[PDB]
């Protein structure tokens, strides 16, 4: 377990960034996957309003997380919007994910957000399984619309 | 009143608007003991890059809007947005002004070149449902939110 180290990645460290989205690659069994260049990556991980989390053995990336800061107009505090979360299969069920989960709600919780979110696919039993464990506040049923553009 | 209907993308002058619109939201939602953030904390969001609200006007009265959020990509170079809140001041609801907020939406990260926008709404929400569905979305799926609320 000293093994383990979370990391929230800084400005510079698009490399890291880019095995993360590999990782992703991976994991979420996407094909036929053309990385965006480096340049557009490097411009998002400069924003002040997303954050990254990784898990680290050595400098190997074997899990980690991303996230974006939402401003409300309904409180001054902001809330986080967990998008991915993923672990190498390799090293699944050991604590890793659940690790990442506690990194990123005390990164927000320190910064005085109001809450996090994150959301899975009523059909991911595996992902709900996880998400359940967490202790998180609540959980509700909610349907996801979407509109592909032209 | 489609003649008179205009809808209005919001820009960083336009602080009473917002204000307007939220205080519809709170009006929607029945919202209690709300306490509106101070107008500079309102300011900044509006002057955010990441942010756009578009709201329904009748002359100069609101009568809807919504808010989404810009959330840039790794998968892709092009962005998504999120609609956050729609509502339509319950005297002008089911006169399809929740349809032309929806429309114009679209149609402006279109132009901007967005893969893909996105809302939700609670599955117990029937009427909610009742009109996402009528304003054909690509596509609908179950997902289950799960919140941590901070200390
Ligand atoms: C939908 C809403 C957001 C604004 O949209 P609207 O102006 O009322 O809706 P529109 O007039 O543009 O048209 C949508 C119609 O809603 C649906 N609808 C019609 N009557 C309805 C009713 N009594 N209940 C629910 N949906 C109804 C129709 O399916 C659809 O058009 P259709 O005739 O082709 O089937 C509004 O009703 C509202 O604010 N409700 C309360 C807040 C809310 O739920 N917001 C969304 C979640 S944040
Ligand atoms: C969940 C995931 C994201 C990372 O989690 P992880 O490091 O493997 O999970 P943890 O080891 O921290 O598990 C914590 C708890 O999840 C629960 N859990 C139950 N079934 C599980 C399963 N099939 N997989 C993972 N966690 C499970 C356990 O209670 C577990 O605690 P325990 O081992 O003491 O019983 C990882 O499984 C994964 O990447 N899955 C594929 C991608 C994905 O679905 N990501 C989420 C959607 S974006
Ligand atoms: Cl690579
Ligand atoms: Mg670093
Ligand atoms: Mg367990
Ligand atoms: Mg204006």
């Amino acid at each position: 377990d000293n093994f383990l180290k979370i990391e929230r990645l800084a400005e510079n460290d698009l490399p890291k960034f880019i095995q993360l989205i590999r990782l992703f690659e991976a994991v979420f069994e996407m094909k036929n996957f053309s990385i965006p260049d480096s340049e557009h990556l490097q411009k998002l991980l400069n924003q002040n309003n997303f954050y990254v989390f990784v898990a680290l053995l050595e400098n190997k990336i074997v899990g980690g997380l991303t996230s974006y800061v939402l401003e409300q107009y309904y409180s001054e505090k902001p809330l986080a919007y967990i998008y991915d979360l993923a672990v190498d299969t390799n090293w699944q069920r050991q604590g890793i994910g659940k690790k990442l989960i506690t990194a990123t709600n005390q990164f927000y919780t320190e910064k005085g957000f109001e809450e996090v979110f994150v959301q899975a696919d009523k059909v991911d039993d595996y992902a709900l399984d996880f998400y359940r464990s967490t202790k998180p506040t609540a959980e509700e049923q909610v349907v996801h619309f979407y509109y592909t553009l032209k």
